């Protein structure tokens, strides 16, 4: 039906909202600290002087254990 | 349709997993460092000296802003 359709819709973009901003291909699992802006993986995190969402300086990158994470 | 409630469902186990392990009923937006478990509301992790996943001890707790919240 066109609910179906609907659903399928929500479902894309909460999946969309869980991979990371930057590369759009790997799941979030890092956090910038200490702003605390959680949207990239650790691939392109480990390539970030500024935070891509508020631009503060990353001091560090905290790695995160969600439970939603998925795999292969 | 049968798709629909099979959707249904996975909407409803996504959305489910992102509320607090220790209350059920708040959104997940805090993390233990530094084993980096992230399963508790700030409310719920505020007090909580080991991590209740890991037992890692926990030195601070980092507040995190998800696209998902
Ligand atoms: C565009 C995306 O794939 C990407 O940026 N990849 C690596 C990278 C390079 C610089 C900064 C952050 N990430
Ligand atoms: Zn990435
Ligand atoms: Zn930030
Ligand atoms: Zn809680
Ligand atoms: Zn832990």
């Amino acid at each position: 039906s066109q609910q179906t359709r609907v659903l399928q819709e929500k479902l894309r973009k909460l999946k969309e909202a869980m991979l990371c901003m930057v590369c759009c291909e790997e799941e979030i699992n890092s956090t910038f600290c200490p702003c605390g802006h959680t949207v990239c993986c650790e691939s392109c995190a480990a390539q970030l002087q500024s935070c891509p969402v508020c631009r503060s300086r990353v001091e560090h990158v905290q790695h995160v254990y969600l439970p939603t994470h998925t795999s292969l």
